[PDB]
């Protein structure tokens, strides 16, 4: 019984750190976030800013979606943010990621009522 926000807040959302992803961050993360459980989800990222903050991208900048979709919205300004890439070795079940940082504008879809993120297509 989980929604398409929640999927969205578990894979997408680590607030807690103020982001120092170590190097280990995202083979811990993907794997503690259910995020390799079928397969070795190839890109995923997380955001380290508040789920408020978050949440308020759905009021700002409307961008086309990388499928073509009219409800994708890019936050005006930049946040803090991890990227988690899967190795050329990795081989599931054990998946190995490289773990990045980066400060970017974010661009995720929303839907529904309330108006809330359930999808993270870009950063930029
Ligand atoms: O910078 C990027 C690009 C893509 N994705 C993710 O990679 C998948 C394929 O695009 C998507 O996950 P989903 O299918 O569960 O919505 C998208 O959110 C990221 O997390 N970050």
């Amino acid at each position: 019984k989980e929604t398409a926000a929640a999927k969205f807040e578990r894979q997408h959302m680590d607030s807690s750190t103020s982001a120092a992803s170590s190097s280990n961050y995202c083979n811990q993360m993907m794997k503690s976030r259910n995020l390799t459980k079928d397969r070795c989800k190839p890109v995923n990222t997380f955001v380290h800013e508040s789920l408020a903050d978050v949440q308020a991208v759905c009021s700002q900048k409307n961008v086309a979606c990388k499928n073509g979709q009219t409800n994708c919205y890019q936050s005006y300004s930049t946040m803090s943010i991890t990227d988690c890439r899967e190795t050329g070795s990795s081989k599931y079940p054990n998946c190995a990621y490289k773990t990045t940082q980066a400060n970017k504008h974010i661009i995720v879809a929303c839907e529904g009522n309330p108006y809330v993120p359930v999808h993270f297509d870009a950063s930029v």
